[PDB]
């Protein structure tokens, strides 16, 4: 990573967007719908062929119609006029910023955060982001393959669905993965490894992390232990946060 260089007012509406968007966020209780905003927007990363990632395109109706992306248009219409405010942000960065923040305010990691990204034109092709009725092979398709995050980072990263809930007419999957969905602790981890339970979420993928013998270990260490879980869930977002970007 090389980051560029921003101005002194690039930087100010930074750091007072990313005040706003705390007492915003926290107000509205949307934190877990802005890191999936932010997932969506840089997820669909592809190493291979250098398009998609978190360059400002999850605002384009193409990429809003992605089946993936239901929903996330609340999410885009909930920020424009906030972002209205801060009309040198790009978009890129502004999304970026949204999901570090909904982390840090539901009391997460902090997440590092280096502004620079570019909107760019084009979205990427619809079908790159994770498909939850598929297994370790499919994620380590998309996270290891088309993103470049390593297996650390998927389980991790995993631990996202710590806060929040599916909802039948978005995904169809219907529910909270954790009691308190709108905390950010390993209790996704722990709810994990104590099986199916009544009114809390599993998706297929999630059980694909209980049988890989690299996942497993992974999902043990994060649920016995929060601040291991903490340190890495920070590296992965700030990873996937930046993916084709700076390098
Ligand atoms: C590992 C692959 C993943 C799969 C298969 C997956 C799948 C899903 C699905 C199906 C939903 C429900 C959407 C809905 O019906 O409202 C969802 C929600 C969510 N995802 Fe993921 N996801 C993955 C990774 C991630 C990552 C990496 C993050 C970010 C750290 C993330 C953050 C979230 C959040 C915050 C929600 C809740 C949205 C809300 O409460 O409205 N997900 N995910």
């Amino acid at each position: 990573k090389s980051y560029p260089t921003v101005s002194a007012d690039y930087q100010d509406a930074v750091e007072k967007a990313k005040k706003k968007l705390r007492g915003f966020i926290a107000e509205k209780r949307c934190a877990p719908l802005m890191l999936r905003l932010a997932f969506h927007s840089a997820g669909t990363f592809d190493k291979g062929t250098k398009t998609g990632g978190p360059f400002g395109t999850i605002k384009h109706p193409a990429e809003l119609a992605h089946s993936a992306n239901n929903g996330l248009d609340i999410a885009v219409r909930l920020l424009e006029p906030l972002k209205a405010e801060f009309p040198i942000l790009s978009y890129a960065d502004f999304y970026q910023l949204a999901g570090v923040v909904a982390v840090e305010v539901t009391g997460g990691p902090k997440v590092p955060f280096h502004p620079g990204r570019e909107d760019k034109p084009e979205p990427p092709p619809e079908g790159r982001l994770p498909d939850p009725t598929k297994g370790s092979d499919h994620l380590r398709d998309v996270f290891g393959k088309a993103m470049g995050l390593t297996d650390q980072d998927i389980v991790a990263l995993s631990g996202g669905h710590t806060i929040g809930a599916a909802h039948k007419e978005r995904s169809g999957f219907e529910g909270p993965w954790t009691s308190n969905p709108l905390i950010f602790d390993n209790s996704y981890f722990t709810e994990l490894l104590s099986g199916e339970k009544e009114g809390l979420l599993q998706l297929p993928s999630d059980k694909a992390l209980l049988s890989d013998p690299v996942f497993r270990p992974l999902v043990d260490k994060y649920a016995a232990d929060e601040d291991a879980f903490f340190a890495d869930y920070a590296e992965a977002h700030q990873k996937l946060s930046e993916l084709g970007f700076a390098d």
